[PDB]
């Protein structure tokens, strides 16, 4: 590695705080200037391997970092200035840690001196972020900024990845120092409880339990995402059809015929019957969140659990397994293919009478969706870019129906082409999240599946997309809706509808707002499309027209999301059956 | 007070949190529904006299309740729900908490049970915003519900107002109960050490203090806001001169010839001036924040200081005065104007020869401003703007540039007409703060002067606007870059432009966004403008076509605000000269 500074010259401690970004392999970061960053953003400027996209606002900065971090496995670094700058990452921070998502977030803070005397824009930033962080830190001297940076980037991105922030005094980003690049990270309790290499004597009974089970479930997670090669082998070593979290999606190909696809609330009726009539529940990956369980004592009733987490605190908390690994799910299986593979003959495994059960619940119960005269159906849009992107677009969504709909209708054939908030679910997500997977991933089909109140949310990052120049594609299925509220406004509260129409009811048939005329504003080609008949060719358009390019679908909107368990429910609650008509 | 219910009917947690709010009198909410708070607005559809203002993020709701708060002088309320919805209120809190601005935010949670599990859409909001809130909640039954709402309005509005956060688990919503109006309050600390009348012994010495000082100066900030008879009583019978912070803009009305204007980093020479030399300073309301004291040790040097604040904790907090009163301005306004009354021939008050000398002060170094062929100042778009309302307009602003000069250059002839983010500088306020200010002024002009780069950060809430029929008019000062950030880089880094250009580098000529095109999306009548000679018509219609409208101001980028003390300056420090021109 070359420094642009000779080892015996003092430089600005913001200076050294981007050499150690450097240092870390950092090639891009989402950094929105403010007073109390600005030698940050200038050392950023003499640095020549670094390339800032600077949002347009740091909520943005944040979901583009998240996206870029999702899609390529890399930490996602962004920048914040002190106060306000720092205040609005936080839904970004608390987004990170819930979906476990690898993350450096860097916040300028007022003068060491100035810290609580309720100085110009300065927030407790560490103390307000301390929840919602996997760790966070203060600088207190230029000295740290070596180690600090470098024990961000370790815990940010090993065992359970997740958000780190850091937070820089500005009279230590102007302190000349020479920077020591040999220090020994301070993390001695963090490092000692860290998982080791599986043990054989614990791999080899969970392939004992699976020779002994008739019928074997996948419950697949997010913590599969490194790990789809090792995972398809040990299918295609033993035959057990795989069950996917919202979270998981990809690792195991959807499009393959012993997937079950999507479990959960809005789950294929397949998977979960899958999971309530299993006898042995594989969950790689998992963390049992109520969504996909809903009432524990009845989730996988009739199963031995078999779970396997790197993070010692998910086994056990919501359902007790019977075996446990605690360890990366990666060596895990690594491990188990190999026993599987000696031992093939002597196991002959053969799931073929339980994964044709599951074949003619696939028929009975398979997804599905009504097409009312030319109107077009968001499920068969989805479904539209899939063949037309042959499925290896990078797809990020918003949240709620649309989302469902993506998760549901796109066939993803590698993990991180499914960029989703998950566990907090935060609406405005999709579009700088589409932005951060462009630059991590500049050859790939972007493509951001939108809602039209998550969309607008950070609407302004349009503009960055247009001085960027990323081909980001943005399909919105637009219902004129907050159309997950709506549905449960449906089904629990006989249709009253609470604050969820986003149109002008003064105008209540014209399309409000005007998207094509965001799209216009930031010099982005746009179009609208109507009729279902149309449709192949609008996408075609979107995907063909080099650069960003704006599609609003328009959809009608009392279509539900199907199927549905009700919060705290069992298998039998399920609704598989209505929407909003008359 | 009627209710909607039997006095022995129970119903909903939800309902009664309604009720709660029409007992307390309010007549406005900004809310955003999700999962975790249906239930509040299904409960707020059943009630006739709270309306809802559904924004387009929650951070325009919180900056919408702030401006509704700053510009009315009633509490803010804004209603989230839990997770990404809680979050997204984080700016609008630490802003009211630095800003002192009365608001009671209320979140949706996830059932009671489900706390600390890491839940679907789970933050532990509480934990959050213990930092930057004056008190919060977790209502933990249904019971507390009618005590916990009478008490976060009671403690956002007395004393030192504030944000007050209030999170309401969903199973408590779904409660059916029966409250009771009649609970006391459990403040025994708060309610004890709230400060009394004003002791009559203080109020004389400061009198005798007068009257033995030949170089007074009034020293007026935000605390002042309600006390604006009070306080022009006493310098129509004291004649002392007045300067103003950012935020006690209009406390004495800037067009008063006894007025020194805005004093601080920003404020006039001879604001500053006047405290340099003074031999009194009468701190009313104010905070000695850095902004306006640079150098602790050499502000005010040579002056016996008044203190008069409602907060103890901020009486000799960064400079110790030699006199303080701990209470309400207004009432010590009132006790000294009738002591003035009384001795004003015994007293024989004349401070002709020092405000005399502070008027060759402001002869020599009035604000001042190049006008360069036909290109816009912003500076003379804000006094046409003054002129053409005849001063009577509620003014929101952005954060930068244009914010001083639109405390520069409007004549505030009331305390709330002037909404703008002081202590914490938060972007993106000015948009939905007039939207507040409208719905709280239905009669009123209202303006939000605002800058390119804040604008955009909450551009959403043109929709808002629109559905809403509100009139708010968007004077937007555009000059394509961070223009203080901009600034800086001038004066304290050699021009060197990091990220703070926001047009397109592509075509660098272009007008980027094309703002005209926003309001176009939400059908709101635009004009963009660049000859001065056009400015004056542009503002007429603008404030002549009924409704909304943008108009864009194009201004040259290279102005800089003057005049300017350096951070941690002194007044020898200020520079009176120059831009980032050639
Ligand atoms: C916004 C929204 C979300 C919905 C939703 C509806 C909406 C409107 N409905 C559904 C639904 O119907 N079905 C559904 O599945 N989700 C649904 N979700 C998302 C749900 O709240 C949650 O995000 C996921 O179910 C959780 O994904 P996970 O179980 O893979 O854990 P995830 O959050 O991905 O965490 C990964 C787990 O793996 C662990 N881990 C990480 N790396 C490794 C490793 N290398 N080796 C071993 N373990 C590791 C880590 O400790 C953690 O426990
Ligand atoms: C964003 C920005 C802001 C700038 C700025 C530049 C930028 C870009 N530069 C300047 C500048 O040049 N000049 C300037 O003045 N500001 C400037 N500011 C704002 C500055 O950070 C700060 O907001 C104000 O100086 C503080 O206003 P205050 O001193 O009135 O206290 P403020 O924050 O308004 O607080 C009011 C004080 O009065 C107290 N109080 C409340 N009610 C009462 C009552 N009824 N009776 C007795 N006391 C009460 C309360 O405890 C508090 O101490
Ligand atoms: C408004 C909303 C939803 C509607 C999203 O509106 P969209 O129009 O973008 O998407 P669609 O459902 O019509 O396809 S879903 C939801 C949940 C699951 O809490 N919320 C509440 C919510 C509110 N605010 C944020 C930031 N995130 C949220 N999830
Ligand atoms: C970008 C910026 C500023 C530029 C504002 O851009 P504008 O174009 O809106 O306003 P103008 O200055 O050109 O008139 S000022 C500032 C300060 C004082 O911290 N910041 C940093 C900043 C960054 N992000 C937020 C939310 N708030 C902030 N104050
Ligand atoms: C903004 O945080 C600060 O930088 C700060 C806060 C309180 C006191 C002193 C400072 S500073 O002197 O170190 N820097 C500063 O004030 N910067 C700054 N201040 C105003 C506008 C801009 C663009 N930058
Ligand atoms: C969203 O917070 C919750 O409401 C929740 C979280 C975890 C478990 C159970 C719940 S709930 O059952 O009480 N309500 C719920 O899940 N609501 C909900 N869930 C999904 C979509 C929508 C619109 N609403
Ligand atoms: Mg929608
Ligand atoms: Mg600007």
């Amino acid at each position: 590695f070359i420094s642009r500074f000779a080892p015996d010259q003092p430089r600005k401690g913001a200076d050294i705080l981007v050499e150690a970004l450097e240092r870390q392999g950092v090639e891009t970061v989402f950094a929105y200037p403010g007073g109390a960053s600005m030698e940050i953003h200038q050392a950023l400027t003499r640095s020549s391997s670094i390339r800032n996209v600077l949002p347009r606002h740091e909520q943005g900065g944040v979901f583009a970092a998240e996206g870029y971090a999702r899609s390529s496995g890399k930490p996602g670094i962004c920048i914040a200035t002190s106060g306000p700058g720092a205040t609005n990452l936080v839904s970004g921070l608390a987004d990170a840690l819930l979906d476990s998502v690898p993350l450096v977030a860097i916040t300028g803070q007022v003068p060491r001196r100035m810290i609580g005397t309720d100085a110009f824009q300065e927030t407790p930033i560490v103390e307000v972020t301390r929840s919602i962080t996997k760790h966070n830190y203060l600088v207190m001297d230029v000295e740290d900024i070596p180690r600090i940076i470098e024990e961000a980037f370790f815990l940010a991105t090993s065992g359970r990845p997740g958000p780190v922030l850091v937070d820089v005094p500005k009279d230590i980003q102007q302190q000349l120092a020479i920077p020591n690049w040999e220090q020994a990270m301070r993390l001695p309790g963090y490092m000692s409880r860290m998982p080791k290499p599986p043990e054989d004597s614990h791999l080899e009974q969970i392939v004992r339990l699976i020779s002994e089970s008739k019928k074997p479930v996948l419950y697949v997670g997010g913590g599969c995402l490194n790990s789809s090669d090792e995972l398809g082998r040990f299918v295609e070593l033993t035959g057990i059809p795989v069950a996917t979290t919202l979270m998981g999606l990809g690792s195991y190909p959807c499009d393959d015929e012993l997937s079950l696809h999507m479990l959960g609330m809005h789950g294929t009726v397949y998977a979960n019957y899958a999971v309530e009539h299993s006898d042995l529940l594989l969950a790689f990956g998992v963390r049992f969140d109520d969504r996909v369980t809903g009432k524990l004592e009845a989730f996988a009733s009739r199963a031995k659990i078999v779970h396997i987490d790197i993070d010692s605190a998910e086994i056990g908390k919501n359902k007790t397994p019977h075996v446990s690994v605690c360890g990366d799910v990666k060596l895990a299986l690594q491990g188990m293919n190999k026993v599987l593979e000696n031992r093939a003959e002597e196991l002959k495994l053969d799931f073929g009478v339980w994964r044709n059960e599951l074949n003619v619940q696939k028929q009975k119960f398979p997804l599905s969706f009504k097409t009312f005269g030319e109107a077009i159906p968001p499920q068969y849009a989805i479904k539209v870019l899939d063949e037309l992107t042959d499925g290896k677009a990078i797809i990020s969504t918003g949240v709620g129906q649309h989302q469902m709909w993506a998760a549901q209708f796109y066939n993803y054939k590698k993990p991180r082409q499914w960029l989703s908030s998950g566990g907090l679910g935060a609406m405005g997500f999709g579009l700088p999240a589409a932005i951060g997977a462009s630059v991590a991933n500049p050859d790939a089909i972007v493509v951001d599946i939108d809602g039209d109140g998550s969309f607008i949310m950070n609407v302004q990052e349009l503009a960055t997309i247009r001085v960027e120049n990323l081909p980001v594609k943005v399909l919105l299925l637009n219902n004129q809706h907050l159309g997950m509220v709506m549905q449960w406004e449906d089904r629990f509260y006989k249709a009253n509808r609470a604050h969820t129409f986003l149109g002008d009811p003064a105008q209540e048939d014209e399309i409000f707002p005007n998207m094509l005329l965001f799209a216009a504003a930031c010099g982005i080609p746009a179009a609208r499309v109507t009729k279902k008949a149309d449709l192949r060719e609008a996408i075609q358009t979107m995907l063909d027209t080099p650069g960003p390019y704006l599609l609003d679908v328009i959809c009608p909107h009392q279509e539900h999301v199907l199927p549905m368990i009700p919060s705290g429910g069992t298998f039998n609650d399920v609704i598989t059956e209505g929407d909003g008509r008359i």
